[PDB]
């Protein structure tokens, strides 16, 4: 029983776990706590890059953005390296997805603009995709720090799965921008030990991870069977029982993804 397996994993990792896979032609929706709120953490960066792509001509990717010391306020593996020269919007989108760069996300929010340093416009973008659940309220690093149960900066496995489905599989973006987003996620470097670990090598996996305080570890992916049948997989978790400094546990997501892949194969 799948629900039983997911419950075994929650006890194993002292965690709360959320899973959603949207229904297809012959597969029923997979859902476990799928309508409970979980912190986005960095998973918001996938629809953020979509919002920025949507909002501008494609060649806005070639605009150079400059920033300095006081702009580096969170984990930023790429932005720290380029602070002296700047980064184009294209580089920022690339860093935000593939390295989960926090500074790149803040600069991309600022590019999108409007109230809340871009957070209101980001939330408005999800609303345009029919997501009436998710909300972004803060930028990096504060967006990962809301206490357990607090609705600020949250989504649900169900809501984010349907957003990602529209972005990658559906028509939310024109084909050229849709390919940009899909390729960045295909080239992600942070996800080898999460959804990717749960699916056999001959399944294609693209993803965007999230990690935060209270032992938060998320992964949202699109996967394709060896015959090109796609599925959207949203896995979210926290270990709030360990307090603010609880260790995020990727293995939980790998195991949950293995359970999902078992059902989809
Ligand atoms: C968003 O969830 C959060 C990001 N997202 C992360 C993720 O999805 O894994 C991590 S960043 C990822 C895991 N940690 C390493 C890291 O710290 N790399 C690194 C390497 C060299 C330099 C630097 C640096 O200068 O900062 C970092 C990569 C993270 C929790 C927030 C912050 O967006």
């Amino acid at each position: 029983d799948l629900a039983d397996r997911f419950a075994e994993l929650e006890r194993r990792y002292d965690a709360r776990l959320g899973v959603y896979v949207p229904a297809t032609g012959t597969t029923a929706a997979i859902e476990y706590r799928a309508d409970e709120r979980f912190a986005f953490c960095s998973t918001f960066k996938a629809p953020l890059v979509a919002a920025v792509l949507h909002q501008n001509p494609l060649t806005h990717l070639d605009k150079l953005i400059t920033y300095t010391s006081d702009d580096i306020r969170s984990i930023s593996p790429v932005a720290q390296q380029h602070v002296q020269t700047g980064m184009t919007i294209g580089q920022l989108c690339d860093a935000a997805i593939r390295y989960s760069d926090g500074t790149a996300a803040n600069l991309l929010l600022a590019d999108l603009g409007g109230p809340g340093g871009g957070t209101a416009a980001f939330t408005g973008y999800l609303r345009s995709l029919g997501d009436t659940v998710s909300r972004l309220d803060a930028e990096e690093p504060e967006l990962n720090r809301d206490p357990p149960g607090d609705e600020r900066d949250t989504t649900t496995p169900h809501a984010i799965a349907l957003v990602l489905q529209q972005l990658v599989l559906g028509n939310a973006l024109p084909p050229d921008k849709r390919a940009l987003l899909t390729d960045w996620m295909a080239r992600n470097t942070t996800g080898a030990k999460r959804i990717r670990a749960g699916f056999p090598a001959d399944w294609k996996v693209i993803d965007k991870t999230g990690t935060g305080d209270y032992g938060r570890a998320n992964d949202i992916a699109v996967v394709w069977s060896p015959t090109g049948v796609p599925y959207v997989v949203a896995v979210m978790s926290d270990r709030a029982g360990g307090g603010y400094d609880a260790e995020p546990r990727e293995a939980l997501l790998a195991e949950a993804a293995t359970c999902v892949a078992g059902v989809l194969a």
